[PDB]
C-alpha cells in the first residue's frame, strides 16, 4: 500500500483504489495501473520533472529503502493477476530489486522528487508506474 499526495490530489495504484477514491475520481488509466482522486487537505509531495534513471524506493516487505537503476517508461508485458488479465502495462519502469504484491504504492524518488510508485514485481524485479509525465498534477 501507499500513495502520493500532491496539491489537492492523491495518486494510488488503480488496483488498490478504495470506494472513496472512486467516489472522488479525477482520472484513471487501467493500462498504467494508476488512479488519481481529489482531496480536501494540501498534499506533502513534489513531483520530479526529469529523465533520471537512478533513484531510491521504499520496500515495505523489508521496511527499507533501496537504491535502484531503472529503465525508461515503456510498454511491458505483465502476467495475469486477480485484478487484470494478461496485458501490456504502459509507462512502466523496471529495476532489479526485491518486491512482493503488498509493496505496491511504495514511492520511488530521485534528487528532483517523486518519480513513481511500485506497481509490479517478481523474481528479483520491481516495476514502477511513472508519474513524471502527468504535468497537470502540479496545478
Ligand atoms: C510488486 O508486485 C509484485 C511483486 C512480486 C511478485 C508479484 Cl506476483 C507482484 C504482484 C504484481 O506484479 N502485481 C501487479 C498487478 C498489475 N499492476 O497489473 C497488480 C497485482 C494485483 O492484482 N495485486 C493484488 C494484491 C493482489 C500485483
Ligand atoms: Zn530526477
Amino acid at each position: 500500500s501507499g500513495a502520493i499526495y500532491v496539491g489537492n490530489y492523491r495518486v494510488v495504484n488503480r488496483h488498490l483504489a478504495t470506494h472513496n477514491d472512486w467516489a472522488n475520481l479525477v482520472w484513471e488509466d487501467s493500462s498504467r495501473d494508476l488512479l488519481v482522486s481529489s482531496t480536501t487537505a494540501q498534499g506533502c509531495d513534489t513531483i520530479a520533472r526529469c529523465d533520471c534513471q537512478t533513484g531510491v524506493y521504499y520496500c515495505s516487505s523489508r521496511r527499507k529503502h533501496y537504491p535502484v537503476s531503472f529503465s525508461k517508461p515503456s510498454l511491458i508485458f505483465v502476467e495475469a493477476s486477480e485484478y487484470y488479465p494478461a496485458r501490456y502495462q504502459s509507462h512502466l519502469m523496471l529495476a532489479v530489486g526485491h518486491s512482493e504484491p503488498g509493496d505496491c504504492g511504495g514511492i520511488l524518488r530521485c534528487q528532483h522528487g517523486v518519480v513513481g510508485i511500485v506497481s509490479t514485481g517478481g523474481n528479483g524485479l520491481v516495476g514502477f508506474a511513472d508519474v513524471r509525465d502527468l504535468l497537470w498534477l502540479d496545478e
